[PDB]
């Protein structure tokens, strides 16, 4: 009946519409020891976060999940504030990176003391179900991420943990799958170690554009997200149009009870200020948080998806999800 | 003439006996994410540098350079507290740990970017030239690291920064060699950028235990440092009775004014508390700041070491690198 969101515990039945992964605050690890020239910019960053906040509101957004790694950058404390100050729910996680791009050296290390897993499960049910360091805010759900063509054993560590927090907690996990690979491992993977489907939702899967990797990934009865909405050109990404082609063929098969969407947009970029080049820059124009809104899902309507499609994915899903 | 530490520019002069490579603080990157239960216990680990430091005094250690990289859990304001508090010289360091146990992902990105050489330069000059975020101090010493057997793209990227930096500067290079390979790769890379030779010391070289690697790495008239007494069987590490064996033959064959030493221990770790099993642990149970004086140098003493070469090392190569 409940979910942890960062401003305490909420009904589930009050989430309404819900963008299932976006995030507000994001660096890469490492962007801690450019602390010079890349400083948090607290004021600023929170007048960005509360404007997108706004803008998704008036989109009828009541809900956000920001699965923001441990290592690349959680605030809890920052995201309170956004929430205190818009009435969105924001539900956080608890989770590391992907091996490629997080921060292994840490967990790597005990593993060789031997208690690594244990540890990690440890950090998981402390920050699930007592409170993330002293803000007494809890995440909502685990976040897992895997490599490109392979979940490695830094990574299988954190699934291995997840489940076992999954099992003594029923936390909702969230994963993130890198360049369209590694979906049905990940569902295979989870399921195997006793975590329950109707709690997984597989991110990215909108990383692939073959409709059978979704299908097989679908056949374990986890949730998917399409949550890289205008995304194009970078971390491997197809396009929107692709995106929406994959899509439309899922619903017309009859699946939107299993499939939720998003834009894994970055409101606040954590370290030094960057600028894409234009080859990239205006392939990457659309990525912000209207972009669902204003350009994909009336695309969807002019293809025939129906409201009623529309609102199982923003506002029955989440809520079965969370239930 | 002046050297810049935690409290401020200082005569070379008085540097006096130093330690060239220990740690009062030091995390693995990865360690921000665990700190629910490894949060950062302020007055504790102050107490615990503090102590480490008089220990130090006591031998007549006058100066540390403690050059813990930025993604490491630097912090310069703690180091300024534990210099205030005891009178110690602490000199800290600008530069990112190596690859493989690094925070790499930040600067990867900006490589991609087109960009990473020149932040990362931009970083160093900042540093050394301005100061480290808020906090009005300077690093002294720009810190470099490599990987076993490589030194890899993203670590010649900061390989590169620094010898233009120092080519601006006149800063002292200080480097990591990772389980004894690259000594004379890393002299060779930075001499062919134009770094000066007299202001490089080439780290860890007491990892290999071949006097002929340790010859070719003297060759390109760099400092070397044995650094890593009390460090034994981890992270591929020889043992101090060959140590002692390696920095004898050198020493004899009239090496002294190119030789520091030091224990590079880590008086406080950043992230949850732990304990090496049994075996390892006392392996390493003389990795402590009194274990040069207590242990190696009476050693080295009833091998024939004289006290003038002792002070050569503690004290004119200290004061010959810093001017
Ligand atoms: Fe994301
Ligand atoms: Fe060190
Ligand atoms: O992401
Ligand atoms: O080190
Ligand atoms: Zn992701
Ligand atoms: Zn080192």
């Amino acid at each position: 009946e409940m979910v942890e969101t960062v401003c305490g515990p909420v009904p589930v039945e009050q989430l309404g519409k819900t963008l299932i992964h976006e995030h507000f605050l994001f660096g890469y690890p490492g962007f801690q020891g450019d602390v010079t020239r890349g400083t948090f910019r607290e004021d600023e960053s929170l007048r960005v976060a509360v404007e997108a906040a706004e803008k998704m509101k008036r989109h009828g957004i009541q809900t956000v999940v920001d699965p923001t790694p441990n290592d690349c950058g959680r605030n809890p404390a920052f995201l309170r504030r956004v929430a205190e100050e818009t009435g969105l729910n924001i539900i956080c996680a608890t989770g590391y990176y992907y091996e490629g791009e997080g921060a292994p050296p840490y967990f790597q290390f005990r593993r060789l003391l031997g208690t690594a897993e244990d540890d990690i499960y440890d950090m998981f049910m402390a920050e699930l179900t007592e409170g993330i360091a002293d803000t007494g805010i809890k995440a909502g759900v685990i976040k897992l991420a895997s490599s490109k063509g392979r979940i490695t054993e830094y990574e299988k560590m954190f699934f291995r943990a997840a489940a076992r927090a999954q099992k003594e907690t029923g936390a909702v996990i969230i994963t993130h799958t890198q360049e369209g690979t590694m979906g049905p491992e990940q569902a295979a993977y989870l399921l195997e170690h006793g975590a329950d489907p109707k709690k997984i939702v597989i991110g990215h899967m909108c990383g692939n554009t073959d409709p059978d990797y979704h299908r097989k990934t679908l056949a374990y009865g986890v949730y998917i997200a399409f949550d890289r909405f205008g995304i194009q050109g970078m971390v491997g990404a197809p396009t929107d149009e692709e995106r929406v082609r994959t899509l439309l063929a899922l619903l017309r098969d009859g699946y939107e009870k299993q499939i939720m969407l998003s834009h894994d947009t970055v409101n606040v970029w954590l370290g030094r200020p960057f600028t894409l080049p234009e080859p990239f820059a205006e392939m990457m124009k659309n990525w912000h948080v209207e972009h669902l809104f204003v350009n994909i899902i009336p695309a969807l309507k002019n293809e025939g998806i129906r409201d009623e499609v529309l609102e199982q994915m923003f506002i029955g899903n989440p809520a079965a999800l969370f239930s």
